[PDB]
């Protein structure tokens, strides 16, 4: 349980990774 406190800074950053998964939906029609 030593990420137990990390939590809240992976729960801000995932919601950052789902704006980089999209970005790939766009580009692979180039």
């Amino acid at each position: 349980s030593n990420k137990g406190a990390i939590i809240g800074l992976m729960v801000g950053l995932v919601v950052i990774a789902t704006v980089i998964v999209i970005t790939l939906v766009m580009l692979k029609k180039k």
